[PDB]
C-alpha cells in the first residue's frame, strides 16, 4: 500500500516508509490535500524518533547539497513555535560560539510574516541572504562561520510551508527543521517547544551521528534565564540553572527583547560587549552550551565563562562585519 | 478557539462547534487543505455520537429545501462503502415499502465505484433525475414515494467531494451521507459498512429525533440473508436471521447485481412479482424491516410478511410506473 495513504490511515510507519513519504514531499509528489492529512497524521500519533530521523534524512539528502571540511561543526537552533515570540538569541550564541573558535553553520529561515526570523536579523545587520551556497561554504571554511537560509537550501519548503500556515498547528516540520542542518554540523544546542521532546530528539540527533545537548527553558525552544531541562546525547537528562553556571535569574520578559526594528539595534550593542542585561546572559548560555557541545570547553561552565569574555570583547560583533563583508562582490 | 482548528488539533468538539465546522464547509469557507486536515484529524480520535448528528444537521440546512407534510417518512439507505456490488436492494425495499402504504423518501446517488448505484438503476427505468426538487415533493404527497437524488439536492457537497476522493480514505461524510435526507425522513433502515458503527450511528439518529433500525450484513451496508447485527433506536441491538422472519439463508454471491441496464431487468421481475429467489427474500426482508421501522406493522416479522405479499403482487411496479410518468407530466 502507498505509503502516503498509510499515514494518512495512522498506521505507523516503519523507517524505509518514513524515509519514502518525505521523499515524496521533498520531491514535490504530493498533492496539498494529502500533505495535509499526512501531516495531521503523524503529528496527532505522535512521531517515533525513527520516524523522525529517517525522515530527517530524506530531507537533508533532498537539500541542494554542501559539504564542510571544518569540524566540529556547532548549529544553534531551535524547534520554533513554542508560542511566546522572544528574540531569536541563537543567532547571536552562534556568532559568539564562531568568535570564540568553534566552525559554526546555523541553520535559519525567516519570521513567517513576523520579521523575528535568524534570517530577518541577519538581514537587517548587512548579510545578503542571496549568497549562494558555495559562497556560504566557503564563508565557513575561511571566517568559521556560516548562516544557511533554509530558502536556499530546502526548495521544497516553498511549497510545504503553505500548508504549514493553513494547517495552523505543529507538525514534523517544526522537529525536522533542526535535524537537517544542510552542511552537516555535527555539533548541537538544540532547543525544543516542550519538554516531551527533550528525549526523542536527542536521540533523533544520536542516530544522525550527531551529539551536543537538546534544551527546552520554562515553556521557551531556548535556554533561558530560569530552570531550563537538557538532555545531553551520550549521556543524560538534566536541569541546568543560571547559578550553577556564574548567571542570575531574570523572568523571561527580560529576554522578550522588542519589535523586529529593535532588535538589530539591541544585536549590535550585544555583540559589542555595550549591552550587559538579562539578553547579554542568555546569550552567554546559549554560547557557553554550544562551546560545550563542540568539544571547545570540557563543561558547560567553563563554556559561559569564555562566551561571556568573547561577548565583553566585541569580537563577536567583529566576525558578523567580517561574514558581511565577505559575501559582497 | 477556532472550530476548524481545535478539530485539526485532534480535540472533541462541542456540539455547537461541531456544526460550526460543517456549516462553514458547506459555505465553502474552509480551504480544502484546512478541510483535508481536519476530517483526517476526525476520523483518526473517532467521531462522537452528538458531533453526527450536529454535522447532519448543518448538512441538511445547506441543502436545497424540500419540506414534506406525510409522516412518517420512511428511507432505506446506507453509508455505502462496502466494496461488494449487491443489487441495489435498498431502492426496490423502498418501492415494495411505498406500494404497502407508507410514504417513502428514498436517498440516494449514482455509484462512482463503478457503476449500478441507486440512481443509476432508477435512471435507466425512465426516472428523470433531473426533475426539480418541488416536484419530487409532490410525487411524495401523491404517489407516496420519492427518490432524492443527491447531487440535485446538495450542491453544497461540490465542495468537499474534491477533497474526499484526494484524501482516498473514509471521513466523517461516508456517514453522514444517511443522515442527511433531504425530505426529513423520520422512519429508518440505516446500513453502516462497519459493525462498530452500528451504536454511535443509532444514537446520532435518536439525537436528530427519527426512529428505526441501523443495520449491519456480514460486511455489508445493508441487511443480507445471513447473520444480521442491528440496533434499533428505543430498544437496543440483537442479531437478526433470515428465519427468524420466516425466510432462508443464502450467500451474498446471489445478491450480485451488474449494469445498470441487467439490473433494470431484474428490478422489472422482482417488482413484477415474477422472481422468487433469494433476491426477492433479500428485498422482503428490508422492506420489512421498514415497515417495521415506520410502525406499519408491530415487528419484523409482520414487515416481512406483509413486504412478502406486497412484492408478489407486483403493485410496487405499478407505483414505480407512477412515478416516472409523473415526473414527465
Amino acid at each position: 500500500m502507498d505509503a502516503v495513504k498509510k499515514a494518512i490511515l495512522g498506521e505507523v510507519l516503519e523507517e524505509e516508509e518514513a524515509y519514502e513519504v518525505m521523499r515524496a514531499l521533498m520531491a514535490g509528489e504530493v498533492s496539498p490535500v494529502r500533505a495535509a492529512g499526512l501531516l495531521v497524521a503523524l503529528s496527532l500519533r505522535g512521531e517515533r524518533p525513527h520516524e523522525i530521523a529517517a525522515m530527517a534524512r530524506a530531507m537533508r539528502e533532498a537539500a541542494r547539497p554542501l559539504r564542510v571540511h571544518r569540524r566540529p561543526l556547532l548549529d544553534i537552533v531551535g524547534t520554533g513555535g513554542d508560542g511566546k515570540g522572544l528574540m531569536n538569541l541563537s543567532t547571536l550564541a552562534a556568532l559568539v560560539a564562531a568568535a570564540g573558535g568553534v566552525a559554526v553553520a546555523k541553520h535559519g529561515n525567516r519570521a513567517a510574516s513576523s520579521r523575528a526570523g535568524s534570517a530577518d536579523l541577519l538581514e537587517a545587520l548587512g548579510v545578503d541572504l542571496e549568497a549562494p551556497p558555495e559562497r556560504v561554504g566557503e564563508a565557513i571554511e575561511e571566517l568559521g562561520f556560516g548562516f544557511l537560509f533554509a530558502r536556499v537550501f530546502h526548495p521544497a519548503m516553498r511549497h510545504v510551508a503553505p500548508v504549514r500556515a493553513e494547517l495552523g498547528v505543529r507538525t514534523v516540520f517544526n522537529l525536522l527543521g533542526p535535524l537537517t542542518n544542510p552542511a552537516g554540523a555535527d555539533a548541537y544546542v538544540l532547543g525544543v517547544f516542550s519538554p516531551e521532546w527533550l528525549a526523542p530528539m536527542a536521540e533523533a540527533l544520536e542516530r544522525l551521528g550527531a551529539r551536543g545537548l537538546v534544551v527546552h527553558g520554562e515553556g521557551a525552544d531556548e535556554l533561558v534565564l530560569g530552570e531550563n531541562r537538557v538532555v545531553e546525547v551520550g549521556k543524560g537528562a538534566y536541569a541546568l540553572t543560571p547559578e550553577e553556571v556564574g548567571l542570575k535569574r531574570a523572568p523571561l520578559e527580560a529576554l522578550k527583547g522588542g519589535g523586529p526594528e529593535e532588535n538589530a539595534a539591541l544585536a549590535r550593542r550585544l555583540l559589542k560587549g555595550e549591552e550587559k542585561g538579562p539578553l547579554a546572559d542568555a546569550v552567554a548560555l546559549a554560547a557557553g552550551a554550544g562551546f560545550y557541545a563542540a568539544g571547545k570547553t570540557p563543561s558547560l561552565k567553563e563554556g559561559v565563562a569564555l562566551a561571556r569574555e568573547v561577548l565583553a570583547s566585541g569580537e563577536a560583533y567583529l566576525l558578523l562585519e567580517r561574514y558581511v563583508a565577505f559575501l559582497r562582490a
